[PDB]
């Protein structure tokens, strides 16, 4: 019964309208829900896990580089979570069920202990959350299957920029990692 | 020198009566993805031809699909040219058969050390399907530190929405070069 | 309370005295010990997995720090004793496993970890040779992967005793392993 | 370009009243060890500094019944020992250095260091640092595992036990292949 709830990318850069990635109105639109549904997975006992890009400047061996504008760099406002999920961190952040991970790939994965923790707690199910659903969700996703764990994706709390990417990270959820699709009470969506 | 990645294009994903058959899009690469794999071959790159091996209640893709790729069946047979091929050349050094049991075709297997071996920079990745067992293994080689390179023309979906979102995410997303059935780039 | 029981490469070239790589007499001395706890292993219900060395090959670092052993389809590759024989009465069992593998570690490269990962073991049973190389490799995986581990004291053994002796209390100090007997029953 | 991996030469590893000191060993290698990381430097290799990351009662981490408490984030423990402490303060902010948090004994578990590496096109990794037979080796068996080819320092290792670091210097030759060389980066025979 032991869950893991991960939080991904959600950041101002990634979510507010000044935001350097910035996904738009998508993204602010599932504040209320991811809010609701962290909360209430710690409330529920589970572990909480912020996985946040840590970017630096003029990383000419990163790959990413080439391929998207400098975005959630370290030690900038770009890196603070964004809406009531910040509120939650400067709140629960010292509990020792909740951890800030950073990460440089789009899985929370790659290059990163989170693998090593859930094992440690002996976790055989992971609860994600935040952006983009296409991109670090869809990619935390597959590691998470290929790892052997039991998937839930909380549906009204994972957002793309595009509606139909948003949609086929769904659908692949669902019918190929065979992943539970939950609301924000963390009831299945049928 | 490369390394091409031929993914799952068996008798059961790509032929009319094949128990998880594709059908006519895989069907329609048939030229092309044997083609690029003698083409990839003559240049002196590594071939590695990355099958499912399916038997298992235990395995969570039992749940997701009926039973396709199982062990000494015809059904794991490559489709087309690209059995001939295989067997023409399955014995060269440079060629390789590797089993698998999740969609990516490097998920519990040698597949990242036998790269790293033969010091591999690229990986070429041909077969199906685009939105799964293809994009799996692209997300894995990125991952992994490889340049990737998808042959467009011998890669194939059942739906073409999920071939194109599958297409757009390795461009966009890995830095993954497309390239047509002769390794050229396209524009 | 379901484990796995790993069993590694305890064959004709490791133990035989006409083994290709044999390590002699104290390989041969632990045939009896390790046939008997993997019987008894297999009786309890938990998984078996036989990790064996499947060699053919310049681009392997191996090849050139050891003489060709356990080459595929060679009689090399078979077990060594009453092994043997549990492998021939209980082989095609769901719960047991043949895994070819080409580095020291059974994980490296093969689909361990999934597998175990699939039946949610969490507590590995390490046997077989050599203590302080394809063993040690193992122990240290299983550790970095979270795996609780129990090493079969009188089923491991090495070509040198003081090699023997480094990796167990490596197992014990460093990996915080628990040695055990061939009734699986903790050593004090 | 190689990259040199520096493995836990801290305070709490070294020093006479470090937590979990080897003691003496550990202490002779400090010259060697600071020679060998600055001319890896000069030579333009990357150095990764991987470093143990330990948190006070953390009951998860099955390495917290096995040692006291050592190399505590926020103390003094952490500290680079002699010269390469002094070569950290100089070019830690350079491009080439890194420092790597690690919380299990190999330098590759849970972290980018492969990553980052693979980035970089390293082919080989020079190894250096304490303990032996503990971080140094499982760093080594990962390295191996991940297709690296290893130089060893023999002179910027050390084991609390020398049976220990003889046995892990006869491992690394004799099993993972590595090449054992000395402080100037010339094989040894
Ligand atoms: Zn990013
Ligand atoms: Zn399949
Ligand atoms: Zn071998
Ligand atoms: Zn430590």
């Amino acid at each position: 019964m032991t869950k893991a709830l991960i939080s991904i990318d959600y950041t101002e850069d990634f979510v507010a309208d000044s935001g350097k990635l910035t996904a738009g109105a998508p993204a602010q639109a599932i504040s209320d829900a991811i809010s609701k549904v962290t909360r209430l997975a710690f409330e529920r006992g589970d572990y909480i896990f912020f996985t946040i890009d840590a970017h630096e400047e003029n990383d000419c061996f990163h790959p990413e580089s080439k391929l998207f504008p400098p975005h959630n760099l370290i030690g900038t406002s770009g890196r603070n979570l964004y809406g009531d999920l910040g509120i939650f961190y400067q709140e629960h952040g010292s509990d020792s069920r909740v951890f800030w991970m950073d990460k440089r790939h789009y899985s929370a994965f790659s290059g990163t202990d989170l693998d090593i923790r859930l094992r440690e707690r002996r976790v055989s199910t992971v609860i994600l959350t935040g952006v983009l659903t296409d991109i670090c969700v869809l990619h935390t996703a597959i590691d998470a299957y290929n790892l052997g764990y039991d998937i839930e994706i909380v549906k009204p709390a994972v957002a793309s920029i595009w509606p139909e990417n948003h949609q086929f990270a769904l659908g692949h959820f669902k019918n190929t990692l065979g992943a539970k699709l939950v609301d924000e009470n963390l009831n299945e969506l049928f």
